[PDB]
């Protein structure tokens, strides 16, 4: 249908997001590929304003799944590609356990030929000892599954799953978050019966970058029905 081919080969990525996490403010830029019929995004996000003021990894979820790879048989369940070229906004509400929350407002679209996210991230609630603020989670990313259902109210989606980072002394920073999709023009979506994305992702530095920044790569593959 419409969305789905745009998606049919290689499409650049860019994503801009303006953080505050407890006062902290902060900016990253990011930029890569992303290719749908493999489920795959490779990018390279760099803190523009120096350095980043929480690990990088609570950033990924934040930081396109209209790359997901929808299987032929799943096509009519992937709202995604079906808001696009015009796109959705997608909200979150993190909550770190025993800490504190990040709450997202993103606006995904097609600027031309390129996929682009735009995100605003606030960050309250966090202890200054944490692991977040403490900067004491691994440079790493488990595999995990995001649930997804229709939410006919408002034409979109609701979205539910849990991450957990690892903290260095071997033990779990849980981080649950709750999302909301909806679309921003007003032409039909495609609302999916209850399924879930399977995700896998490798986090990697450029060894010749001085600035802090992070290399990404994702497949995603959406599951569940039949």
């Amino acid at each position: 249908s419409k969305g789905e081919e745009l998606f049919t080969g290689v499409v650049p990525i860019l994503v801009e997001l303006d953080g505050d996490v407890n006062g902290h403010k902060f900016s990253v830029s990011g930029e890569g590929e992303g290719d749908a019929t493999y489920g795959k995004l490779t990018l390279k996000f760099i803190c523009t304003t120096g350095k980043l003021p929480v690990p990088w990894p609570t950033l990924v979820t934040t930081l396109v799944q209209c790359f997901s790879r929808y299987p032929d048989h799943m096509k009519r369940h992937d709202f995604f590609k079906s808001a696009m070229p015009e796109g959705y906004v997608q909200e979150r509400t993190i909550f770190f356990k025993d800490d504190g929350n990040y709450k997202t407002r993103a606006e995904v679209k097609f600027e031309g030929d390129t996929l682009v996210n735009r995100i605003e991230l606030k960050g309250i609630d966090f202890k200054e000892d944490g692991n977040i603020l403490g900067h004491k989670l691994e440079y790493n990313y488990n595999s995990h599954n995001v649930y997804i259902m229709a939410d006919k109210q408002k034409n979109g989606i609701k979205v539910n799953f849990k991450i957990r980072h690892n903290i260095e002394d071997g033990s779990v920073q849980l981080a649950d978050h709750y999302q909301q999709n909806t679309p921003i023009g007003d032409g039909p979506v495609l609302l999916p019966d209850n399924h879930y994305l399977s995700t896998q992702s490798a986090l990697s530095k450029d060894p010749n970058e001085k600035r802090d920044h992070m290399v990404l790569l994702e497949f995603v593959t959406a599951a569940g029905i039949t």
